[PDB]
């Protein structure tokens, strides 16, 4: 077994996917036309933060199953199966899926093509893309015997290895049993693998990523109500959570590289295919408005007048245990506070150098305790678990006003009562 | 232990709750101011269809822990705890919760009150109702030492006993440890019991019943999309289903006594308390429009012109294994077909005599095979499991046109291909 694999793309996915494939004993080549990543991996410095990846590559480098390039064709040289892990960002303008990078890459594959390889769209793409590639293959390399599949990916950033190593499931969309037997032979070192049709499998990744955002934004909307009637959303989430058709926690919304656009593309692709998707249509419309309003929640907690005051922020990314600030909630929360004339200390363990390019006018620090140092208030945004065990009593002495806004509901309010702090969570009496 | 219990109300809930309480060995009195129910239970004829209830009452009648009346006070005579299981239907007009029946009953309790009993709202009520009762108690019987609780109920009709006997969870909302110890002492024969505050516990039943409707209407919206792009929603539901944060199946919508109004009251109660609930606000708006459109799905399948043709219906209720036609999908599906001038055979095993009062102009039958007999098409609506094993080949010979519309996706299309039938499910290529 132990076969030849080309991962076109070496970003957050293509790296982690291809690396784990090498741990299965497969012959793996990761490609990226950015040089800096490849000229960082060859230096054995990972570009991004994912736990476990530090060893996982550097290991399989040495055992010699894992290779890096920027030359496409070196990878596509006799590869058994070729994976496409390139970006599918939102098209500036409408919101639809920028499939150009794929369509560029799928083409550049099709020419540099020795054997009847197997083409795997792993990128979160809209539906019938695999049909459209199937034209391009036939357009470029007609008699090359190649087959086109979709196998989407479901990993959470910050748990990518374990998500990949232990999947709930994995999805494969084709009808040609040859390619079915191949993708079987690939994924065989785990022992389930779900075999649907192509367009079905393309639809699932969107449908799931939509549905999670629905679940999050639902309880968030509930959490707003829990405030005004004096309920307690942690109990409520547990209240429905013990159902077998439910594990969900209130927040200032969702974000990340994957989520908020995949909604939007699905919302769009539904529109072109002439069906409404009202629930998901509502879902972003709350969510965009939500994280902004979470900023107004702070101002209300801070009396109402935040002209010229000073605000500490804990956490910056949309998610602990990575650096992916791409569509964080926090930017919207900051920009709200700036718009009412204020000033912004901000700590993130590993987000900063990526966060700086998205952020105007923001004093970053070195330390979470320093973020509160002479602020009018401190906001917790992202639950890096280091925050979960901190000294509350330093902070009361570190503040110009004893005002704390938990937004991931970590700290039990008795502690903030004990340290005499102004408690403000999400969904609280 | 084995204590005195009064269940004010003896409808779909109050019966099944109180009966199961008697099986715990508690002294149980069920009250209803309708006579006919009480003058049916005394004849040992259950009014409604619930599996297991036939024996469960008739048993505990004989062992003498279970009693019936229409006199309220006979039940409230020295009762340890008093349950309110009366109706909370939608207020004709706005849509809000008709809390008059409660407010009538809670009052009539408060006067006929010997001991410091314990008042339990079990009816699906809006929030702070338990606070409003707490006034009425204090208004009427101030020094009577009584406490007011909410313990909502979560059973599905058609599985009520097993739902009650094996709960995922049970909810209790108060802060007075006396009443906490009582409701403990009640529910102790199971061995969890969830103890929240009052308003929180009132909110949960709505939040859950909202959230399920969201889940159903979500995949339904997805199922519409699966049609137009040729996906396969059974695989898709399974595709997301293997997530641990998911077991959901496409339909023509939801209904029943409990669901579609509890949405609406929650939507309303949120409005009075000045927060929007956009997702649930979207959820009904699809759902009302959906089941009607499912009727138009039939017409499209039936060519488009259904003036003067004839249509068979399988299933009528919103749910197999009960008779509760109250807000079925089917009525909307029928009325759509009637509005394009057609004619309607309809079989339901146990819905009919209740269904007749909601339905104009509808030839009911005795038998599912007779519903198709010389129709232009047959529609399956409700999955009574008797339908799951039927002869398809009689039906092709029983039809003026070989047209079948599965709407709960039970029959695998190969069978309908085998019997040469016009296959039409929900979310199909
Ligand atoms: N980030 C996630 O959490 C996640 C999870 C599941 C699926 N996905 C999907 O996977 C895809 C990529 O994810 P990502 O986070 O790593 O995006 P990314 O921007 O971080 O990485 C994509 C990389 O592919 C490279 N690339 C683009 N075109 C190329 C080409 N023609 N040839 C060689 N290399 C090329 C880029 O240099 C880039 O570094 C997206 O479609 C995304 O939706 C992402
Ligand atoms: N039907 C369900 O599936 C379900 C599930 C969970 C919760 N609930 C909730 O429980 C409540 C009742 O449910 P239901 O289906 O049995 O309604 P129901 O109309 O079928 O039964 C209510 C009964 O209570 C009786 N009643 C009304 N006022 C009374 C009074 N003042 N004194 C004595 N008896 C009185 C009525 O005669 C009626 O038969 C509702 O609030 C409902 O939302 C229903």
């Amino acid at each position: 077994g132990s076969v030849r694999i080309a991962m076109i793309g070496t970003g957050y996915v293509g790296l982690v996917s291809g690396a784990c494939f090498s741990d299965f004993g497969h012959e793996v080549v990761c490609v990226d036309k950015d040089a800096r990543k490849i000229e960082l991996l060859h230096q054995n410095v990972m570009p991004i933060y994912e736990p476990g990846l530090d060893a996982l590559v550097a290991s399989n480098v040495k055992a010699g199953r894992l290779s890096f390039t920027t030359d496409l064709a070196e990878g596509v040289k006799d590869a058994d199966a070729v994976f496409i892990a390139v970006g599918t960002p939102s098209r500036r303008g409408d919101g639809h899926a920028d499939l150009s990078y794929v369509f560029a890459a799928a083409r550049e594959i099709a020419e540099n093509l020795t054997k009847p390889s197997v083409i795997v769209t792993k990128s979160t793409v809209p539906v019938g893309t695999g049909d459209e590639v199937e034209r391009i293959i036939a357009e470029v390399a007609p008699n090359s015997g190649a087959k086109v599949v979709s196998n989407p990916e479901f990993l959470r950033e910050g748990a990518a290895i374990e998500d990949f190593k232990r999947p709930d499931r994995v999805v494969v969309g084709t009808e040609d049993e040859f390619a079915r037997q191949v993708m079987r032979e690939i994924y065989r070192p785990l022992s389930p693998v779900l075999f649907t049709g192509r367009r079905t499998s393309e639809l699932i990744k969107y449908a799931a990523n939509a549905f999670l955002a629905v679940k999050i934004t639902f309880i968030n909307e509930i959490a707003d109500l829990c405030e005004q009637v004096g309920a307690d959303v942690q109990e409520v989430s547990r209240g429905i959570g013990m159902d077998n058709r439910i594990f969900l926690h209130a927040g200032p919304g969702y974000g990340g590289s994957c989520f908020p656009k995949d909604t939007l593309a699905l919302m769009k692709t539904a529109a072109d295919n002439e069906t409404p998707l009202r629930i998901v249509e509502a879902t972003v419309q709350v969510n965009d408005a939500r994280k902004r309003a979470m900023g107004r929640k702070v101002i209300k907690a801070m009396g109402g007048d935040v002209r010229g005051k000073t605000v500490g922020i804990l956490g910056l990314t949309f998610k602990p245990n990575t650096d992916d600030m791409r569509d964080a909630p926090s930017l919207s929360i900051i920009a709200a506070l700036q718009d009412a004339g204020a000033t912004v200390k901000a700590y993130d363990p590993e987000g900063v150098e990526q966060a700086s390019k998205m952020l105007t006018d923001v004093e970053f620090v070195e330390n979470p305790y320093a973020a509160a140092d002479g602020a009018d208030a401190l906001v917790i945004v992202t639950e890096w678990d280091a925050f979960r065990a901190l000294d509350l009593t330093r902070i009361k002495n570190s503040l110009k006003s004893p005002v704390l806004v938990d937004l991931r509901n970590i700290y039990p309010p008795a502690e903030l009562e004990r340290a005499g702090l102004q408690y403000t969570g999400v969904g609280k009496p």
